[PDB]
């Protein structure tokens, strides 16, 4: 039948049926394909799938050693079989998990910030067991990540999914984030991003402050429990104020946003075993924040604010002010953040980064996965070198996966 | 062990363990005590207990009579024992529901308008199934009872409660009562009261007008399923707008109240059975409104502000300033009502007329059941005869009793 296709920045879907007249549809501009998703479960992983993963992986893993290390490989390789027919599942070793997030960040086709791969700290929670010790695991992580503005990438592993009814899960897209409320007189206060999501952490008991920038609750699940709201510290989300170099008014706007971008929902796969809860970090790209959280119409959409108050030609398109504005807004994101010593990297020596870390990946291990849609950044495009470059996506192990957004998979009992 | 104890002003709740050393505790202040409320079932009425009750209500039925008729009440008496035997309850024949419906009108303690008892218009909706019904029910009986401000008092009796699994319930505590919003900015908006209800509207998908006077939502459950929520026609909603025949700064302080006083949650109880929704009305006597609901510091809290106006000495209570204000304030409401020619009345000719139904009661019937407490007004206490005439508070039947709130006691399936 038909396929069903959105628009992000109205909200509209449309029904694709004229695709069944084609000579032999291509489903690359998809932002949620099934094909990157990984849903929930109901019973552990068939035995007989698990195991040759479970195989496939500890080979990847003993292959990466540059000296050999035959008779510990063997030896592994017969305890994993022999403990998957004992148990139903295996315990990976701490060395294996270090090894899975990294091989699963270096195979994240949609990620620039890829040359960076070997550089991550594992903080290993696989001993959890409420919503209570995740949430201290959390703000650590947040902690060892902020380092006073001197961004270090991280990762926190939770336990592994079982039988699918008991799992871990961080409720929220990313660590910090705002809030968006729908005002009573009409308008959307905040990050209309996050509109549903706020309105679940308000059913949830949260407090609603109203605010522009108020950063919401962590909403954590453990064990297949249901979720419990926990307020984030306030010492421990570090934002930055923006201002421009020049135009003092800009600082006037009252913008500011948070140096933490810290993905919050992904699952990672591996060797079999799926941890529905890992969240991660790295630092920012000056266009996230410049280009898509300020200018995207769906966000905090402050385009026509900035180029009126550039005194542009701000009902004439072909004046391209909507250009003019949108470089000095990331002019204003970069400069803050440097000016404020927080860790962020412009959208040319990143894009300069991510070209030089796949030819390096072309001769290590002969392919780089990449999404050119997502590598492209949201401005510049053909100015950054990422853009005449012919790229392959594909989905390899370990991966980090999208998930169907918990409050639409749980009970209450 | 110890007896819970409210205070209705500051919500506080106290614990009573000292009555247990008296020499022989009166629970007559209790505003909901148990012996006035009549919870949810799980199960038929037991037959056992149900046919003497019915037998109770056809004899007072027949008794009823000036001109007795033996042959027909002995024939009704067979029909209804051998029907409860045929299917487990019975059905009142009209005739008998609207005398039930007065009886139970003239057995309520906490009514002084009992003198109007027999003056009661019934409509039967026994016959309704869907919540839809039940609203055009309602929007018929609304539209009768106002008739453009000359108010007829009325009853809509829904289907009798059968296994308790499947009973017709108006969530609202009266047909037709104003929001209460816990403004973002701290401040309590509108009626108070309110509240709670307010956000279970708002769950169900209500819209928030954040007004001080939004008419809420009728929430109907019908045949044991989930509430559904319909907006009350504007165009049957009459309000009165408050202004004082004097003091034309009154009308400044833009209040306003609904002419029709509809209680929407009680129960009805006649011959061993229940009718969990029978919503019912007469009209407003004055100081309802002008003291307890625009001068309870629960409610409308007007009290300050109208004596700051009227340049009372508003810091010294001594002044009695409280009493001159909620006067001036009652003289608004019954001014306002009748220039817009509105039934009202105030709290002494309906006092009075509370005293002619007693003395009417007594040789009639040789009693009348009355609460003290709830029969005396507001204000001007020993001023009206009421209060200088003992009572007896006693429970007979038929009878309206109050109901557990249903969001308590429900389940979506
Ligand atoms: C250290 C510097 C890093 C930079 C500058 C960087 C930058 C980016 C950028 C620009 C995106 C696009 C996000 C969007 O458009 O919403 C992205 C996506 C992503 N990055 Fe990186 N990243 C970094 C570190 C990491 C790390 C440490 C991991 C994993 C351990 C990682 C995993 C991913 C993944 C899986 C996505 C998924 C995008 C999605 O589908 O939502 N990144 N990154
Ligand atoms: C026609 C004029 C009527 C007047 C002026 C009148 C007046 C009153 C007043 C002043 C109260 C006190 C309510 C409160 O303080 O919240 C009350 C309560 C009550 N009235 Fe009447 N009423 C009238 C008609 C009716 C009718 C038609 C019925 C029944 C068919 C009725 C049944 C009751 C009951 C059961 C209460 C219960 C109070 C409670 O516990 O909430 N009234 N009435
Ligand atoms: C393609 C889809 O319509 C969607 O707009 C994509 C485009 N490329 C993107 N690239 C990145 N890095 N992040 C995004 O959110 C998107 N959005
Ligand atoms: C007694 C209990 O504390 C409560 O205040 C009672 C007092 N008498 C009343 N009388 C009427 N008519 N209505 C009421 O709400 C009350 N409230
Ligand atoms: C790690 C990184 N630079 N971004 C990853 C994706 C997400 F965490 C950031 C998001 N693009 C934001 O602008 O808030
Ligand atoms: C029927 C009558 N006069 N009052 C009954 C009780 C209730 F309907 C009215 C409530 N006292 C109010 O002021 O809104």
């Amino acid at each position: 039948q038909y396929v069903r296709i959105k628009n992000w920045g109205s909200g509209e879907i449309l029904h694709d049926t004229l695709h069944h007249k084609a000579t032999s549809s291509c489903l690359g501009s998809i932002m949620n394909p099934k094909s990157l998703t990984r849903g929930p479960r109901d019973k552990p992983t068939p035995l007989e799938e698990l195991l040759p993963h479970a195989i496939e992986f500890i080979n990847q893993y003993y292959g990466s050693f540059k000296e050999a290390k035959i008779e510990e490989h063997l030896a592994r390789l017969e305890a994993v079989t022999k403990e998957i027919e004992t148990t139903g599942t295996y315990q990976l070793t701490l060395d294996e998990l270090i090894f899975a997030t990294k091989m699963a960040w270096r195979n994240a086709p949609r990620c620039i910030g890829r040359i960076q791969w070997s550089n991550l700290q594992v903080f290993d929670a696989r001993n959890c067991s409420t919503a209570q010790e995740m949430f201290q695991h959390i703000c650590r992580h947040i902690l060892y990540a902020t380092n006073n503005g001197n961004i270090r990438s991280a990762i926190t592993v939770f336990p592994q999914r079982s039988d699918g009814k008991h799992d871990f899960r961080l409720w929220n897209s990313q660590l910090i984030r705002y809030a968006g409320y729908q005002m009573p007189d009409g308008t959307i206060r905040g990050d209309a991003a996050t509109l549903e999501f706020t309105q679940l952490c308000i059913d949830l008991g949260w407090k609603p402050r109203y605010g522009r920038f108020d950063v919401l609750p962590l909403v954590l699940q453990a064990d297949g429990q249901d979720p419990e709201v926990f307020e984030i510290p306030p010492d421990l989300v570090l934002e930055v104020t923006m201002e421009h170099p020049k135009y003092e008014w800009f600082q006037e706007l009252g913008l500011k946003w948070y140096a933490l971008p810290a993905v919050a929902n992904m699952l990672l796969e591996v060797g079999g075993l799926e941890f529905p809860a890992c969240p991660f970090n790295g630092w920012y790209m000056g266009t996230e924040i410049g280009v898509r959280d300020f200018c995207d119409t769906q966000r905090y959409n402050i385009l026509e604010e900035v180029g009126r108050r550039m005194g542009l030609e701000t009902h004439t398109l072909a004046s391209l002010w909507k250009d003019r504005a949108v470089t000095e807004i990331n002019v204003a994101v970069l400069h803050s953040f440097q000016k404020q010593n927080v860790t962020i990297m412009d959208h040319h020596t990143a894009s300069e980064s991510f070209m030089k870390h796949m030819q390096n990946e072309y001769r290590a291990r002969g392919g780089c996965p990449a999404d050119w849609i997502w590598l492209v950044p949201p401005v510049s495009g053909s100015i950054t070198p990422v853009f005449h470059q012919e790229m392959l996506n594909y989905v390899l192990s370990p991966f980090y996966y999208y998930q169907i957004e918990p409050w639409k998979t749980h009970i209450w009992q």
